[PDB]
């Protein structure tokens, strides 16, 4: 009941009046299947977070 879904990866994120949602790509899913989730949902989701990160900063320089 605990596992039926599983956060592959955050594709972006945006601020909707200033409030933080992360578009996500669900494992085992397609990108139509993809949902923007509010922050409180992933915010616990260590390694999903530091990998965005990561995308983040490899974008930049």
């Amino acid at each position: 009941g605990e596992d039926v879904f599983e956060v592959e990866k955050i594709l972006d994120m945006k601020t909707e009046g200033g409030k933080v949602l992360y578009k996500v790509r669900w494992k085992g899913y397609t990108s139509d299947d993809d949902t923007w989730e509010p922050e409180i949902h992933l915010e616990d989701c260590k390694e999903v977070l530091l990998e965005f990160r990561k995308k983040i900063a490899e974008n930049k320089a």
